[PDB]
């Protein structure tokens, strides 16, 4: 029935605050991981519906097989996080076809835009 939400984070105050903002919204099932369990793909117990990468300063945009690795999420909605990237970065992240792309700190309009758009 709930939407389910995978929220990849490092940074401890966005994982509460964004899990919080979607679970009073009751219509999404939200589960919180660290920032490289992106790279492991879904859980075969699991059907995701959005994904939501916590990039930080875009050191997994540095990782080797990173956009191979969100093929394995398939064509889920990615609703990537970042402060500013570089050029070089901005590629990688432009290869990881995400539907919105969010600059830290972000507000709660902006969040709640992006994932009620693929509702």
């Amino acid at each position: 029935k709930r939407k389910q939400v995978a929220l990849f984070s490092s940074d401890p105050n966005f994982k509460r605050d964004v899990a919080t903002r979607l679970d009073a919204l009751a219509i999404y099932d939200v589960r919180v991981s660290e920032t490289d369990d992106f790279l492991k793909g879904p859980p075969a117990d699991t059907r995701p519906g959005i994904v939501i990468l916590d990039l930080g300063g875009g050191d997994l945009l540095g990782k080797p097989g990173i956009v191979e690795a969100r093929a394995l999420w398939a064509t889920v909605p990615l609703i990537a996080v970042s402060d500013e990237l570089t050029s070089e970065q901005t590629r990688v992240l432009v290869r990881m076809n995400a539907s919105d792309w969010l600059h830290k700190p972000l507000d709660g309009k902006e969040l709640l835009n992006a994932v009620t758009f693929h509702d």
